[PDB]
């Protein structure tokens, strides 16, 4: 008999990769320079975005299946970490047979495909428990709503992981100059070829910056969390799905715009995607709210020296995000620059959050 | 004043990626049916396997001295959670850098560019240290030659995951069936495009099983370990850097050869790869025999109830691949045959290990 703990951590990056696999595609598509092929261009993005966060959605189903089995088998052993190993190969095709069931509604093998997938997944599933109640010591001592939160924080680490390197991987494999185009097209100057693709490291910048703030709000609250429930674990789903759209649009922000509608455009879209991350992120904290003698530490509870420190670093990405998207129709004129700014005054707010919160105490405190 | 855990498994998860980025552009090269062209695609694939190793070498020393800088600062905060993000955007510069460096020896800007990313690494780890060293209850108790095994499992953990789903990845990009060419190439079956990308499915199964299971002997060496030595972290990352080519060799073995020679050569580096893999992990349990009272639970000592089982599970992929590579020379018209077994075998062999291992200690014990 051994102990579960890296057995599970290992299936949770397993699983965060294969519910991040589509993003790749939506994140490879590009910007159609004729304006007689954007239609088809938007087509083919919302077809991809629409397949990832169903993706998405399914195996994260799959991972709280798992997370939930393992709450029943407390301890494994060998054969036990074999059959997992079996469960999760399994759980990796469920993407390429929902894919090909989208894409070939007609032909009957998809659905077959991906039925099989998910009837195997539950077969091996039934044969670890079958295993484990055939030998009880591997049982949980309670067998012998809640959702483990540690589960939880793996998923959600690997899945903002993935996020933030996503456009650094595609840098290093595809922008690296070649000496033969910095000899063609460049005039032999390798500065005047990187500086070429400036545009992407700009969006990575951004895009990692992001992801790794939302990750800092996200780690913060759930250091003040005690039971985390499948409430809180449908919102943190949600606010992951939506984080996984942030490198694209920071890809398409910092791209070329032939109008500046279209700038203006990609500002909404790129607030939009913030916004919905994000509010989810500061849902899962006013749940938790709903009943704190059980959720959350003392204190984070309605009364306590971290409750408006809590709610300020949940609360920040929405309202700049609204606070941009408004000036994209108020301020149109200054609002592609205010974005900008939200870039690099966010992360400051972050270093002094609790100066500025101490700052908005006192002055309310004074009017 | 807040627990370091997950923050450390954020950054080992982020330098897993960052480690293992250089295998991508070697795995997604392409083998070339004029043999005019052989030679070259051999050299580029040579230079792109060169890069890699040295490059999932490089960050994992950054990894290393991430690993000790939070052995000294034992709690975190705000601060210093944001401080950490930075290091890593940092470190995630490096594999450009330095692919950008050897690409371009003669033009000095990428040696300016790698020093600049090792400098700013060096920096903000100077601006940690500092900050910790002037709040002291953020420094660990011992401050106020060993290497943490939390970061060691973490780090394998993800290199081993990223392997894994590696084929898998290609896969659900590039290899699901266009209606389009099922109409034009295939007759409209689309049983028969699929069928047409059975070799990709087959060396993703294989390298799933192999990349899982060397997990599997990992995952019970270090459920079994004490202390982790740099000297075991060494022996580690070398058989980490080496389990990184296995997609490589499953996608060259089962790929189509013009003559039966290729497939016996396509064998031999598999399994020198393999070998390679898994003699290191032994390599660890070895070393760590030499000071086992401090390194090793007395389980797993010279006369304890799981030694031979341990050096059963670490021995047996080296016995395996040498066997099979003594087939290729001995054996070589069943040669080819030989290997695939071994692909049914060994994980039969994990599954029976207990029996094997009892067999085989009675049978010694009567003769
Ligand atoms: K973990
Ligand atoms: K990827
Ligand atoms: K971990
Ligand atoms: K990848």
């Amino acid at each position: 008999i051994q102990c579960s703990q890296r057995m599970l951590s290992f299936s949770d990056a397993l699983l965060s990769i294969i519910a991040t696999v589509m993003i790749l595609p939506v994140t490879h598509t590009e910007i159609s320079p004729e304006q007689q092929f954007d239609r088809s261009v938007q087509r083919l993005l919302a077809t991809r975005i629409a397949v990832y966060l169903m993706t998405f959605l399914i195996v994260t189903v799959a991972w709280a299946a798992h997370t939930r089995l393992f709450q029943v088998v407390g301890k494994t052993d060998d054969t036990l970490a074999l059959l997992n190993l079996a469960c999760m190969m399994t759980i990796t095709f469920l993407p390429y047979t929902f894919s090909l069931m989208v894409t070939f509604p007609d032909v009957p093998l998809g659905i077959f495909l991906f039925c099989v997938c998910v009837i195997a997944i539950g077969v091996v599933q039934a044969l670890i428990v079958g295993y484990a109640f055939h030998f009880p010591h591997l049982l949980s001592p309670q067998i012998q709503e809640p959702l483990s939160k540690e589960r939880v924080e793996a998923f959600s680490d690997g899945v903002y992981a993935i996020v933030a390197t996503l456009l650094i991987l595609d840098i290093c494999e595809d922008n690296v100059p070649d000496p033969k185009d910095v000899k063609e097209r460049f005039s032999g100057s390798l500065v005047a070829a990187l500086s070429a693709t400036g545009p992407r490291f700009l969006a990575y910048f951004g895009s990692f910056a992001t992801v790794g703030l939302l990750w800092f709000a996200h780690h913060s609250l759930f250091l003040h969390v005690r039971k985390a429930t499948r409430a809180m674990g449908l919102l943190n789903t949600l606010s992951l799905a939506f984080v996984g759209g942030l490198p694209l649009a920071y890809q398409q922000t910092s791209a070329f715009a032939r109008q500046p509608r279209d700038e203006l455009e990609r500002v909404r879209v790129s607030c939009t995607i913030i916004f919905l991350a994000s509010i989810f992120q500061l849902a899962m904290w006013t749940t938790a709210l709903l009943h704190q003698a059980e959720t959350l530490q003392p204190s984070v509870w309605f009364g306590g020296r971290e409750h408006v420190l809590m709610f300020a670093k949940l609360a920040l990405y929405p309202c700049a995000s609204l606070l941009a998207f408004a000036s994209t129709c108020l301020l149109s004129r200054f609002s592609v620059g205010i974005f900008h700014l939200m870039q690099i005054a966010v992360p400051c707010a972050f270093l002094l959050l609790r100066l500025l919160v101490g700052l908005a105490l006192a002055t309310l405190r004074v009017l």
